[PDB]
């Protein structure tokens, strides 16, 4: 019904004596003994030539018509689980990325409807062809003829009212594309989620592009190949090492203030005592939150990850990705700087000395935290992407990013615990940041912050 | 360079015309021209049109007010450049507009046409007003599209294999298309100048990045106050789903606050437990559970707040802005006094309220999670996090996503310690389908929706000596 099926890419098919295996990674189909004309349409599928009438015709014209009609039957399950792609040759292919899967080709009364591109679809290069997606569609539309480009770009440059009815004449007259073949295109760029046919929103409006998009890639075995250039811990950035204090912990186990009272007395605070934190207190805390308590090796594993750490927080596959840069202004034993933490050694190391660059990260903490007395000791947290990327997909940065949260209320419960002024900072310039360190962004980077000063009595 | 392309003001500028004065204006830099001379005045005007080169803007000011003054004019006007306020055309296919200050365009040397390049990962159209727009994460510049031929070249570009070389693949994109070869190679130029090229084409540390995450890191990682205008749309706490409300228990915190386990034993001790008891854990574990990490403790109205946000809570874990947007929904396959299916919490009334029953649909839900847990014992309970956006979005611009994650990973951390305290089984999980628990839940996705899981059940007590 209107478009050439075909199998989708992400499906593979084990073709063997006796038996035909239709594979994907979630769902597995076994088909005993297949008769000729299923077998001619189960190829003319991976083809991708054919409608389901015609492919219907195949089955039918050898097995009979019982066959075929089970065949149609059956085959809008595989549509379902999003093994089956619907194009419009030799212009786009529309591809599922999802299950529970649906195409609503619309009332013919879009023609003299006012439509739009959706402000959520982009075009990108995928692998080696052109796509256009949206966080709005569950299918991504290969571009197999620049001509649809040329459409899009048309479309784009549209007003906010483009009706097909008064405005295709445009399209048909610089491009050779026939009638039937562009009105085919925009009923699948209707059918999945790519116009607006409403130009108005409701609780839409309220997402950025940004925002929606990875909200969607990250809501639905690997090896570790780059591993020597990201080791468990970071190598060290300067030869000057201040070493830092070791508290009892098997003292503070009986001693420490209760779960319950930390939780219950936990506060941020933004006002601090004249005293700065002293050097021994960030060295208490940081070994509390922060330290490698151990390095080990896991014996088994096939991804080739090496050696890894254990430390006081959880994280995703473990790996470990966080740094953390105490950027002092006011300390106890210690001049105003940008410092690197070295959990394994507990040592702080100068990244650089208080310059105006320096200050203005101070500054932006300060802004940031309503101006509410100078930030005394800013903790920069910041990631070594290479370390966790090999691994995930598309969920990586959004694991970094509940690891920052993670270790946010560990501060915040050690601060409690010590009688620290404890206040995460919701912003930050990364750019700002990797200039004044040595960083190269893509490869390491600002994703929290953190302010500690010292607490009133 | 300013003589290979066609100048104009960035649209951002805005240009204040008075009787002696004249002002130049940005959101950050403000100019202002005294007694300006009619040449200069006449260019400035030409500028704001665009369409002009340098050397034609040189000649309408020096046609009027001499050489000296032109001279001056295009030596001051690479000044501007600079401060992102001059847009580069190659009419009539393509314009750059800066969207940052230190702003500078290398034209490369002469030997890209031999060297394979391709289109940067990155690089991606969209419609942004009424113009489609390349841009990306990599560039200081966006680049309007003004010919539709610039999209079929883009088209061809991301069509090619690797290793496009100008020098020999060029011809295809100069027949079918009407482009002379020395536009094509001003737009070539233009964006290698502008980022959305790479000359290199392999990268070293930019292959591990996918799209949605470089986009995402640099516009979360980058003026009068917001109001909360919905503020009865999305109210403190959500309205009640169901009628039926099942009571949690209440621990006393007091008698916890010198009995409970240490934060230095809690924090040590923490460990991903995914073996269970064969008993479930019961309704009164996941009452107290639930009552330590994520209730209401008290409402209060911020007496000045200029926002309108109106009433706000304390709650046990912080969370910017206040505001608290977060949802738990306890999807039950086993637990003591409790029916399987799927539940919404409830924070200030402190009780259950049933959402779905035991379909289908909510088990392949538990199947996920204990998929994503190493498949190492059945889930008894998974908490599924969700987000109220409006609650946020109305106050936080670009961050408020990257917001709502940390607040996870905030909450995840106080499952995980409570949970320890408690002698329970935690975990949290990195994935989850949205889409499909909107569906069961009768959630509108653009609304609300899952951000989060963690799966709760009986630890076993055992030993090791
Ligand atoms: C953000 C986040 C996501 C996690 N996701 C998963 C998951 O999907 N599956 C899982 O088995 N464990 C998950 N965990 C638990 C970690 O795997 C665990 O912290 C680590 O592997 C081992 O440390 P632990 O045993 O001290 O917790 C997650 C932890 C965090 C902080
Ligand atoms: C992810 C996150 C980001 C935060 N960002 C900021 C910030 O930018 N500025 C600030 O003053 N406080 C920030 N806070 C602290 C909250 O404002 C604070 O938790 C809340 O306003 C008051 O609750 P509390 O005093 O119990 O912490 C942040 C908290 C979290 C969890």
């Amino acid at each position: 019904d209107l478009f050439t099926l075909s199998f989708s890419p992400d499906l593979s098919i084990a073709s063997e004596a006796e038996q035909l295996t239709l594979q994907s990674k979630d769902d597995r189909l076994i088909l005993e003994h297949p008769q000729p004309g299923l077998r001619t349409a189960l190829e003319q599928l991976k083809q991708g030539n054919l409608t389901l009438a015609q492919l219907t015709e195949l089955v039918s014209e050898q097995d009979g018509v019982e066959a075929g009609i089970t065949f149609a039957s059956e085959l809008e399950k595989l549509v379902d689980l999003g093994w089956i792609c619907h194009s419009v040759l030799p212009l786009i292919t529309a591809i599922p990325i999802a299950k529970d899967y649906e195409l609503n080709v619309p009332d013919s009364s879009w023609q003299t409807t006012a439509i739009a591109l959706s402000r959520f679809a982009f075009l990108h290069q995928d692998l080696q062809q052109l796509v256009l997606e949206s966080p709005r569609s569950k299918s991504k539309l290969v571009i197999l003829d620049w001509r649809v480009g040329a459409v899009i770009a048309k479309l784009a440059q549209s007003d906010r009212g483009f009706i097909f009815a008064t405005s295709a004449d445009s399209l048909l007259a610089d491009l050779s594309l026939e009638l039937e073949e562009l009105k085919r295109l925009f009923a699948l760029l209707i059918a999945t989620q790519m116009m607006d046919l409403e130009p108005e929103d409701e609780t839409i409006t309220q997402w950025k592009f940004h925002n929606l998009l990875f909200h969607h890639y990250t809501r639905l075995l690997p090896v570790f190949e780059h591993r020597d250039r990201y080791p468990y811990v970071k190598p060290v950035i300067s030869t000057q090492a201040i070493p830092l204090v070791k508290p009892d912990l098997t003292a503070l186990a009986t001693t420490d203030m209760t779960l319950t009272e930390a939780i219950e007395t936990r506060r941020s605070i933004r006002e601090y005592s004249d005293q700065p934190i002293t050097l021994a207190q960030l060295g208490e805390f940081l070994y509390r939150c922060a330290r490698v308590k151990a390095v080990y090796t896991l014996p088994e594993d096939p991804m080739q990850v090496g050696e890894s750490t254990t430390r006081p927080y959880p994280s995703g596959g473990a790996l470990y990705e966080l740094e953390i840069y105490p950027l002092v202004h006011q300390c106890g034993d210690l001049a105003a700087g940008l410092y690197h933490y070295q959990p394994l050694s507990h040592t702080l190391h100068p990244v650089a000395d208080w310059t105006p660059e320096v200050e203005s990260l101070v500054y932006d903490a300060w802004r940031a935290t309503g101006q509410q007395s100078i930030p005394q000791i800013v903790l920069i947290i910041t990631a070594r992407f290479g370390r966790l990327f090999w691994k995930y997909h598309d969920i990586a940065y959004s694991l970094i990013l509940k690891h920052v949260g993670v270790l946010y209320q560990t501060f915040y419960l050690v601060a409690t615990a010590m009688q620290l002024a404890p206040s995460a900072i919701g912003a930050g310039n990364t750019t700002k940041f990797c200039q004044i360190a040595g960083l190269n962004p893509d490869e390491e980077a600002s994703v929290g912050e953190f302010s500690l000063g010292a607490a009133k009595p």
